[PDB]
C-alpha cells in the first residue's frame, strides 16, 4: 500500500487478529466498552511489539495490558489450542 507494507514474519499477527475482531464486537455491541479497551490496548501493545511474548507474563509487562487480557495470552503461549471447555 505504498510504505505501508505486510509483515515479512508474522510474529503476534494471529493474536492480535483475534483481539481486534472481537474487540470490534465490544464497541460495536452496547453495553461492551470495559472489554473493548481490553483487547484494543492489549492488541495494540502486541500488534506493535518488537518482540513476541514468551509467557503470560510477557504480555502482563507490557503497558496497557492488565492480568484479565494478559491472562489469555498465557493460555497462547502455553498450549494454543483452545477448545470449548467452560469448566
Amino acid at each position: 500500500m505504498s510504505k505501508r507494507k505486510a509483515p515479512q514474519e508474522t510474529l503476534n499477527g494471529g493474536i492480535t487478529d483475534m483481539l481486534v475482531e472481537l474487540a470490534n464486537f465490544e464497541k460495536n455491541v452496547s453495553q461492551a466498552i470495559h472489554k473493548y479497551n481490553a483487547y484494543r490496548k492489549a492488541a495494540s501493545v502486541i500488534a506493535k511489539y518488537p518482540h513476541k511474548i514468551k509467557s503470560g507474563a510477557e504480555a502482563k509487562k507490557l503497558p496497557g495490558v492488565g492480568t484479565k487480557i494478559a491472562e489469555k495470552i498465557d493460555e497462547f503461549l502455553a498450549t494454543g489450542k483452545l477448545r470449548k471447555l467452560e469448566k
